[PDB]
């Protein structure tokens, strides 16, 4: 009947009836969309019919044993026959461990919205697949956020929980990602901290947890094991490194009192291989500066701290075209890479980002005549056409292994 | 067999096979894609079948009676009625002055790519469709650029040529727009002036026109009428306003030897209406400041000035996470913004260009309930999520009339 159409900065929904009246199938291009229903995997009643499984199984496994220099034609075959019987036997399977590392790899491999692929080789694989309540899903991410962090030598990596089953038992991650501060609501109708996360942060009230009403609270790890409901878990304090944020020539900018964690972890996202599918595989990378430094402060629905530093720098903050915003984003993105490299912690400027991602996706065609790339999330929001992959044309695809959106957990899950 | 990607900075080509192994059907999205067929509109060789005509006209005609605020269905019905006739008659037809204005707003109104569309029903209408010579499109090209340049106070406007008849006798404008530099290869292997140019250039010299190997030389309009081969046509210098630039810091910046036109238009598109097409009517606008700042002087292959302006602003230009880069570029696009101002002609920042765009697509969805508009070409090349535009998420359709591209004339056209 029309399409929905969201501004994910006012929040403000639209239907667009327009394109009823498009002309003959061209190139609706929904790819402007954040979460369409193509690039998500929901919930499940029931197992996923033997008709469909044994097939995409055979495919990986397929898969799997030609990614050798040198293949194994023998256990080839033996794993084939093995496989399917597991199936038939138990309707359902085991990947190997080597072929799990392998699933993330290739599934990192294959996200079109990830620019920092170049290292997609290079991925720690934790195995929690055997893990059976929250605790122990607590005390695994643990583990995964203190190995990532590496004291500010920050690793890729990845905690694989158990694969969803009949649907009724998944276990899930309630966070978007790993780290993230609390947004409050302030009683002088003020908001304090992310804004982002209000809602969440509210979610996590009503779960028992105690705000502390801080601009940088971080959040607490809502779990849900098995198929149980969510248990609320504090993220020890500890295992949290941060970097305070100063400029390498205002002086004044620490007085702005910002800082920002080191860990960037995807929690709510699903990997599905060769039929089957991990509703819960929290994974990491290191930070790219323009992550933080713009969106994560200058979004207007997040810390918003633009004006503050335009007039601090002494800006004509009242006349746009003045560029004042061009000025100001640019010393707050100094500010980032400075602050993260003067204390040690990885990080990467957008530049050198995407002419990494260039070598790489010129390796992937020629590795495999292709790279499946969304050109609208692998330009940074800053200085677009300075950047190579600006002028660089790309082919958006799904393959798989993938790892896809879901829907969020408190939408569907049942008390 | 696999789909043809291309690099618009380094040239190189691609051919994309692993798109062949994607998964169902989702939301291989074409959308990064410069030229997709789906938004060309190539030549011919007959008339457009009666069949198809008649809908079109019919329903443009009524689109165009629709468009009152008053109906003016006796009107309306006799039009219907007259129209039909003259296509049974003459196996085609003539729009009435008005509705061809119509048309021409109604197209722009419609290009998904065009960010000045709160601008659409603000256009002036040159009809030429009774041209018939080349030198006459000269003449008329001429009273459009003298026009539209208003002397600095810059006026959007377009001239009609003769709608497609038999597909062999096109009117054609060989230039893909109506202003721009020349580029030369020369002897000591360096290229001068515009990079992007230099096929043209040569095709401009291979008809007659006399080089003047400079770094802003205006090239000649090459025209083809009815159906003939391309008369070249030197622009009387007079007609070609143009900005020096300076910065209002550094007095450096003028040493760069700087300027450029201030009139921004489109030659080689074409207009698609009620089942008539125009393969040759030029418009034009005002520029917004990023075209030429970070576009035209900045792009490797164009003008390339960023490491030379870096090195004058004294920056770390031999260290990327430095952010040089972002740094060089705005102070260009000050530059750029500053001098227009200076020398009062019309230009608009991509700040206030974007929110214009807001308010005009926010217009549109209450005015018709949509907004066909392509976000990767509407998204400014610099400061990108800075803009509301880029937190918007848009859908991108195919209406009618519409502003086609086509194949390049000195492809199809045969001497
Ligand atoms: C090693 C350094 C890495 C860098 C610099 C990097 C950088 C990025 C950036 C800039 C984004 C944009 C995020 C946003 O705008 O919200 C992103 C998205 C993404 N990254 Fe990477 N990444 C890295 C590692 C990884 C790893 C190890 C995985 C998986 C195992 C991965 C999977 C993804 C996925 C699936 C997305 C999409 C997120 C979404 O759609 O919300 N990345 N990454
Ligand atoms: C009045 C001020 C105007 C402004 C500021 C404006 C601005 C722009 C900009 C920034 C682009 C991007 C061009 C590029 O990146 O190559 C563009 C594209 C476009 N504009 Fe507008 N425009 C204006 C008027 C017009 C008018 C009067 C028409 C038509 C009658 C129009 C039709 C288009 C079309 C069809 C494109 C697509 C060009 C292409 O695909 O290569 N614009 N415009
Ligand atoms: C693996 C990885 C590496 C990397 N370098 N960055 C990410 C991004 C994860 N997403 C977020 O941090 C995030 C997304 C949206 C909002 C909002 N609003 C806030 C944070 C993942
Ligand atoms: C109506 C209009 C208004 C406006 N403000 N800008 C344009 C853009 C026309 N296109 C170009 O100027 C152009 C496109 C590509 C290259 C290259 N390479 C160089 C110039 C049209
Ligand atoms: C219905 C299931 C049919 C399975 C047929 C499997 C045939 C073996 O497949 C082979 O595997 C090798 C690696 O082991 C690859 O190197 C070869 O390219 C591939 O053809
Ligand atoms: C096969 C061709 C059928 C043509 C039927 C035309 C019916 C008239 O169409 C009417 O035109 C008015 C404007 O004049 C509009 O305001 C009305 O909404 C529209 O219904
Ligand atoms: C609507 C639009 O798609 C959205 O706001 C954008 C675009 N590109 C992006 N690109 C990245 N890397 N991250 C993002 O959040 C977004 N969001
Ligand atoms: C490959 C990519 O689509 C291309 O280089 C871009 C993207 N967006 C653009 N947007 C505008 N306004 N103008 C352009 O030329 C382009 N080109």
């Amino acid at each position: 009947q029309y399409v929905r159409i969201k501004n994910w900065g006012s929040g403000e929904i639209l239907h667009d009836t327009l394109h009823h009246k498009a002309t003959s199938d061209f190139t609706s291009c929904l790819g402007s969309i954040m979460n369409p229903k193509s690039l998500t995997r929901g919930p499940r009643d029931k197992p996923t019919p033997l008709e469909e499984l044994l097939p995409h199984a055979i495919e990986f496994i397929n898969q799997y044993y030609g990614s050798f220099k040198e293949a194994k034609i023998e256990e080839h075959l033996a794993r084939l026959e093995a496989v399917t019987k597991e199936i038939e036997t138990t309707g359902t399977y085991q990947l190997t461990l080597d072929e799990l590392i392998f699933a993330t790899k290739m599934a990192w491999r294959n996200a079109p919205r990830c620019i920092g692929r170049i290292q997609w080789s290079n991925l720690q694989v934790f195995d929690a697949r055997n893990c059976s309540t929250a605790q122990e899903m607590f005390q695994h991410i643990c583990r995964h956020i203190l190995y990532a962090t590496n004291n500010g030598n920050i690793r890729s990596a990845i905690t694989v929980f158990p694969q969803r089953s009949d649907g009724k038992h998944d276990f899930r991650l309630w966070n978007s990602q790993l780290i993230r501060y609390a947004g409050y609501q302030m009683p002088d109708g003020t908001i304090r901290g992310d804004a982002a996360t209000l809602e969440f942060t509210q979610l996590c009230i009503d779960l028992g947890w105690k705000p502390r009403y801080g601009r940088f609270d971080v959040l607490p790890l809502v779990l849900q094991a098995d198929g149980q409901d969510p248990e609320v878990f504090e993220i020890p304090p500890d295992l949290v490194l941060e970097v305070t944020m100063e400029h390498p020539k205002y002086e004044w900018f620490q007085e702005l009192g910002l800082k920002w964690y080191a860990l960037p972890a995807v929690a709510n996202m699903l990997l599905e291989v060769g039929g089957l599918e991990f509703p819960a595989c929290p994974f990491n990378g290191w930070y790219m500066g323009t992550e933080i430094g713009v969106r994560d402060f200058c979004d207007t629905q997040r810390y918003n701290i633009l004006e503050e530093v335009g007039r601090r720098m002494g800006l004509e903050t009242h006349t746009l075209a003045s560029l004042w915003k061009d000025r100001a984003v640019t010393e707050i993105n100094v500010a980032v890479l400075h602050s993260f490299q003067k204390q040690n912690v990885t990080i990467m400027d957008h530049h050198t980002a995407s002419e990494s991602f260039m070598k790489h996706m010129q390796n992937e065609y020629r590795a495999r005549g292709g790279c499946p790339a969304d050109w609208i999330w692998l330009v940074p929001p800053v200085s677009g056409s300075i950047t190579p992959v600006f002028h660089q044309e790309m082919l958006n695809y799904v393959l798989s292994p993938f790892y896809y959106y879901q829907i969020e957990p408190w939408k569907t899950h049942i008390w």
